[PDB]
This record gives structure tokens, sequence and C-alpha cells, in this order.
């Protein structure tokens, strides 16, 4: 995250950090409680993941330097990826992990409501990103979960910002004028969190930008509310 500060333990609790343990444990992507059993994140943080035996994720963690080890995780069972997924700037840039086993909730990890269909037409004024993202393009992946502020763009003006892409009505675009505020490397897959109504929604997962923070170049996410039908096609049993 680049312009953020130190987010508060337990104020994301929905938030996990997702790891990958080849070749040695590292922090891979962001994402998002949205079950008991159920992570909804970025396709593309799955690039060349051939098994999801080498996958970790942590709840309830605020810095990087609580997981060593000895740190409880949850195993995945199962990656799903969005079967018209190709790549992160043409769209469906989303992913379910299904959990081998199912968290318990409580106060520092929690699940994240869906947007409903009906409030395609409210006006949020209160989104953030968060994340253990870097703070500039070139940079390193941090300690401590950090946290931004950034207003809503409409899907005009980010096409306006993206002349050489189609910014269609499954993205949603987040982001100052004159830059100093967004997402970066490490970040993809978070949430957007968005506050209404003493509620907080997840309206985006952080997917792509023309690097970080620039003047003019809006972050892109998955506009969550277009695939509500798919998350509830997907996580139902068979
Ligand atoms: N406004 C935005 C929003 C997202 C942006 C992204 C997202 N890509 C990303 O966040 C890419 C996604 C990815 C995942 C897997 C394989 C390849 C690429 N992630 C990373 O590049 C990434 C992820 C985990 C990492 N862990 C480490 O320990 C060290 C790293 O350097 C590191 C880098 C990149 C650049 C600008 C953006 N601007």
């Amino acid at each position: 995250i680049v312009g953020g500060t130190a987010s508060v333990r337990g104020e994301w609790p929905w938030q996990v950090t997702l790891h990958t343990t080849s070749p040695t444990q590292r922090h891979l992507c962001g994402g998002s409680i949205i079950g008991n059993q159920w992570i909804l994140t970025a396709a593309h943080c799955f690039y060349g993941v051939e098994s999801p035996k080498i996958l970790r994720v942590y709840s309830g963690i605020l810095n990087q330097a609580e997981i060593a080890e000895d740190t409880s995780f949850f195993g995945v069972q199962e990656i799903i990826i969005h079967d018209q997924y190709k790549m992160a700037e043409s769209g469906y840039d989303i992913a379910l992990l299904k959990l081998e086993t199912t968290v318990n909730y409580a106060d520092s990890q929690r699940p994240i409501s869906l947007p409903s269909k009906g409030d395609r037409n409210v006006i949020y004024t209160d989104c953030w990103v968060t994340g253990w993202g870097y703070r500039k393009l070139r940079d390193k992946i941090q300690n401590t979960l950090q946290k931004a502020k950034i207003p809503l763009v409409t899907n005009e003006e980010c096409q306006k910002r993206y002349r050489g892409h189609k910014i269609t009505h499954k993205m949603i675009c987040a982001g100052y004028r004159e830059g100093g505020k967004d997402a970066c490397k490490g970040d993809s897959g978070g949430p957007l969190s968005c506050k209404h109504n003493e509620v907080w929604h997840l309206v985006g997962i952080t997917s792509w930008g023309e690097g970080c923070a620039q003047r003019e170049r809006p972050g892109v996410y998955t506009n969550v509310v277009e695939y509500v039908d798919w998350i509830l096609e997907k996580t139902q049993a068979v």
C-alpha cells in the first residue's frame, strides 16, 4: 500500500495473508474471509501454482512477524478460478480458496459481507484498501498491515485513464487524480472495503494498475457485486 498508515489490530478481521511455502515460505497475496471455509481472492495469484498443497492461509494477523514455523494456519483444499479468467487486465480476476478446516470466528477473524445487487446505486464515500504490499513500485513486503482511504471513480473516468484497456462494468476503480495513495505489488487479492450505514461490504478485489499511486492512474479492482451469483454457485455443495 502506497501512502497508507499502520492498521489497528482487529480492524480488518476479514483480511488474510495467503502464503506459499515454495521454495521457502513467503507472503503471496491478500484475500478476504467471506464464509467459514471460504477465502475470496484474485485469480492471478495462482500463476504457476500447481497444487493447493503449497498454500497456507493465515487469519488474525497484523504483523508478518507473528507468522513463525509454530504459527497455526488453514490449509487449502481447493483453488477455484473463474473459468473465463485469462489474465488480470482483461477481467474475471476472481478466485475462491476452499479451506481444509473451518474458521472459528472471533473479533480477530470474521467474514465481510458481500455486496447486494441492490447496492449498485449506493454512493460509497468511505472505501479502504489494505495489505502488506510495497509502499512504492520498487520496494518489498511490509511487516505491518497498511490501510489507505481512497475514493471510487466512475468507470467512464477510469476508462479515460486506461485508453489501451477496456474497463468493463465487471471492474471498479479507485484513486485520487493527483495519485499518492494506491495498492501496489503484494496487495493483490486483498479487499477494497467500503463502509455504508455502519456496515462493511466487500466492494472490490485488488487486481491491477499501471504502476502504483501514479497521477491519473486509478487502481483497478474486480467489481465483486458482478460475481455474487458465481460465488453462490461455486460455494454450493456437491
Ligand atoms: N493499483 C495497483 C494494483 C495492483 C498492482 C499490482 C498487483 N500485482 C501484484 O501484487 C503481484 C501479483 C503476482 C502474484 C503472483 C505472481 C506474479 C504476480 N504480486 C507481487 O508482485 C508480489 C507478491 C508477493 C511477494 N512476496 C514477497 O515475498 C516478495 C515480493 O516481491 C512479492 C511480490 C502490481 C503492480 C501495480 C499494481 N497497482
